[PDB]
């Protein structure tokens, strides 16, 4: 239009840092919705800057970084809309590659830390490849 496909921003990239960040303690989720709401509020050109800083969170190099990802990708699968979704799906092997992650054992936490990986990649899934109103029929 006037604005455009022209459309970039760096500061979307935070968002998803600022809910990602090294440390063995949790985001809460307000700082995750407004993720989410911004990818409503946004384009398509929009969605695609955000998911790849998302996505590319799961290939970082720790247990945590991944974790905290996988809470929140699942949480706006549910709530930014068709783009979004679909984009996760685009890049969705990077979230699996976690379903039998280990790396190494902290001297406290022990396993604990990257076994929240491990199984947290799995509703990731359930969320990426959701279907509408997709259970009900569905039994065990």
């Amino acid at each position: 239009g006037s604005s455009g496909s022209s459309g970039e921003s760096y500061w979307r990239s935070r968002m998803i840092d600022a809910v990602t960040s090294d440390e063995d303690k949790v985001a809460p989720v307000y700082k995750l919705e407004e993720i989410c709401d911004l990818l409503r509020s946004s384009h398509v050109s929009i969605v695609k800057e955000f998911s790849e800083f998302i996505l590319k969170r799961l290939d970082n190099k720790s247990p945590i970084v991944k974790q905290k990802a996988l809470r929140l990708i699942k949480y706006a699968v549910g709530k930014s809309g068709s783009e979004f979704r679909r984009e996760m799906q685009r890049n969705s092997v990077a979230v699996r590659n976690l379903f039998h992650y280990k790396g190494h054992p902290d001297p406290l936490k022990g396993d604990a830390l990257n076994k929240a990986v491990r199984e947290t990649a799995h509703e990731t899934i359930s969320a990426i490849f959701s279907e509408e109103n997709g259970s009900g029929p569905s039994s065990g």
